[PDB]
């Protein structure tokens, strides 16, 4: 019993930071087969990110430009490329501790995994939700650009996210594995805000569910609900909207606890109309939105990865 | 920026983690140089917890009846020994994954990263703090007895927990990496109850230092306090009688800020005696206390470990 905000071990994503240094300018790469994947505004001044041609930029740099290291020893670099916003390093040498991976491009609400980096070493991990707005909220200082999210099945590392900026109110945007950002943001030093950050819905209720698994079950009430009323709450407080296929996926909570989707609805529905008068729920005085169902199928029943 | 519960990397002690079954019991160990590390209570039955003699139900077991599985590869061992609550089974096979470590037995209100395994396999990590009452509030199933927590100092894994039993109000109870328990707790199934859980008062005043140098700053106020002043509000909401120690270990936070400790303390009897209002502190909606100062320091400077 308990419940916990959890990562993924991190030691098979551990194996694969490098330092990347171009010029004066030092991040964190991802070293996967024989290739290295970072952040394309390593090549850049601080004075180019105002407004960067990173085209140009790149025609002046050569792969022995493109310092990589691992640990205390040097890759050669062979090959360069852009690929949106990230650059491919290629070295002659794959890295021996490449774990099974995949790259996936993650859609908002899912959570991952993040090893905060910096000079290519490990400092911590945590976890994140990719916000409905396609910020995250993170951890990260100057030089931890380059460190990643991922999520892990049994053997297989899928990496979701890699750190590129910091936005003037501190939340946080990225890529993917591509290169390509998550939502509108790009890689310039310019006026860029976040929408609403809306609270996922779906997430909100996997939690009351493992609330109740662990014995926290005061908010349960007498009442139950409709999709298209509760929705009509939603709105009010800035929830996203409930579909039947949200409904579906909290299928086997609500069939473990036997308390039916609605009916929760319903408890979710008080909670956010009368708050939640000074108590607590897992430890939270606030609704949690960044576990996933999976994520409290997983805790609740102790899913391990070799 | 930004403030997250963050733990350490975790792979140096996936590295560690091996099976251990005794009879139909299977639980987790850790595995240092020759040595398999776990909790005595392997060797008993459902039936035995009850009313356990170690001592005698050690009689009937030999080497060969420890069964130690590291990933797909079994351990030969070659000499078991108990001290207090733990077992030390002499493997004939040095760990060649052993970190630099240290065993170390905590103080409360220290935290510390746990992973969580099941059948010797890396499940999750999370931070958590020893309790002024000497428990842990943890993420643990059956099976995950033998989990271990751990701080890490560069390259130095400092092992300070390993998990042993539920109390019957869902929060943890376990040893050093010497065998004794945390506070009064034994390995029995019997009627243990766990004292006042205390709130950890230097570890709140750190985060809100934290939240200062992160934006959060709604809650400063114009007063100061004195320490005495300060303990009678402490003790009437269940807080730590804050030291002159404490002042002293919140210095270096108190040169970063421009805050005297002081002032800060008369901010959170402010909070204490006024609560927050609806208002939010790093994500919060109740006052944390599962970060140390060092623990701020660390994490708003980008500490690493190689
Ligand atoms: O190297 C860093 C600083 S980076 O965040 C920052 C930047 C500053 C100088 C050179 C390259 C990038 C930047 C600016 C605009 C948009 C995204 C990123 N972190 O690791
Ligand atoms: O094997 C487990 C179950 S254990 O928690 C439980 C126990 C039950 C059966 C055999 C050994 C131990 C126990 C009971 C009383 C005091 C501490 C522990 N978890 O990994």
């Amino acid at each position: 019993s308990g419940f916990r905000k959890m990562a993924f071990p991190s030691g098979k994503v551990e194996g694969c930071m490098v330092q990347v240094t171009c010029g004066t300018t030092t991040l964190n790469g991802l070293w996967l087969d024989d290739v290295v994947y970072c952040p394309r505004h390593v090549i850049c001044t601080s004075e180019d990110m105002l407004n960067p041609n990173y085209e140009d930029l790149l025609i002046r740099k050569s792969n022995h430009n493109f310092l990589v290291q691992a640990g205390n020893v040097q890759l050669r670099v062979i090959g360069h490329s852009m690929q949106n916003c990230v650059l491919k390093l290629k070295v002659d040498t794959a890295n021996p501790k490449t774990p099974k991976y995949k790259f996936v491009r993650i859609q908002p609400g899912q959570t991952f995994s993040v090893l905060a980096c910096y000079n290519g070493s490990p400092s911590g991990v945590y976890q994140c939700a990719m916000r409905p707005n396609f910020t995250i909220k993170g951890s990260f200082l100057n030089g931890s650009c380059g460190s990643v999210g991922f999520n892990i099945d049994y053997d297989c590392v899928s990496f979701c996210y890699m750190h590129h900026m910091e936005l003037p109110t501190g939340v946080h945007a990225g890529t993917d594995l591509e290169g390509n950002f998550y939502g509108p943001f790009v890689d310039r030093q310019t006026a860029q805000a976040a929408g609403t950050d809306t609270t996922i819905t779906v997430n909100v209720l996997a939690w009351l569910y493992a609330a109740v698994i662990n014995g926290d079950r005061w908010f349960l009430n007498r009442f139950t609900t409709t999709l298209n009323d509760f929705n009509l709450v939603a709105m009010k407080y800035n929830y996203e909207p409930l579909t039947q296929d949200h409904v579906d996926i909290l299928g086997p909570l609500s069939a473990q606890t036997g308390i039916a989707v609605l009916d929760m609805c319903a408890s979710l529905k008080e909670l956010l109309q009368n708050g939640m008068n000074g108590r607590t729920i897992l430890g939270s005085a606030l609704l949690e939105d960044e576990f996933t169902p999976f994520d409290v199928v997983r805790q609740c029943s102790g899913v391990t990865f070799q």
